[PDB]
């Protein structure tokens, strides 16, 4: 599924292709490398973008950066390219007044300071959505 065509290291998935980088950055440098290829930091749309993200990771149990950063004052999550999460998907956080952004991590999605030392996830942009609700505080 190539809605329009990225390049052979990415794998395609509907409306955007993904590059799963196993080394290891902070959230920050990770958004800075994926726009090393014209690309961005993954911005995740549905479930079956993370089926899919999960059967190119594989391995799982790391951290891998996605372009998710906790907004304020809204207190939903935006992504870097101006795009809103699918709060609707996994567990994240809707409240939680902090500079937390998420990663990857098992089956899930989690949430950490940008600082830690993890990998990362590029998409190249084939298109791009916004819809959110809010989870809350996760419960």
């Amino acid at each position: 599924s190539a809605k329009l065509e990225c390049p052979q290291d990415w794998l395609s998935h509907r409306d955007k292709c993904f590059h799963v980088s196993q080394v290891s950055n902070t959230w920050e440098e990770g958004l800075v490398d994926c726009d090393g290829k014209g690309a961005t930091l993954m911005l995740i749309q549905d479930q079956e973008e993370l089926r899919f993200l999960l059967d190119s990771i594989k391995e799982k149990y790391n951290s891998f950066w996605i372009g998710l950063r906790y907004t304020l004052p809204d207190m939903n999550w935006k992504w870097i390219n101006g795009s809103t999460l699918n709060s609707d998907v996994l567990k994240i956080t809707g409240d939680t007044e902090n500079d937390s952004c998420a990663a990857i991590s098992g089956d899930k999605v989690t949430f950490e300071s940008c600082n830690s030392d993890n990998r990362w996830i590029c998409q190249k942009e084939l298109y791009h959505e916004t819809l959110s609700n809010y989870v809350g505080y996760g419960h």
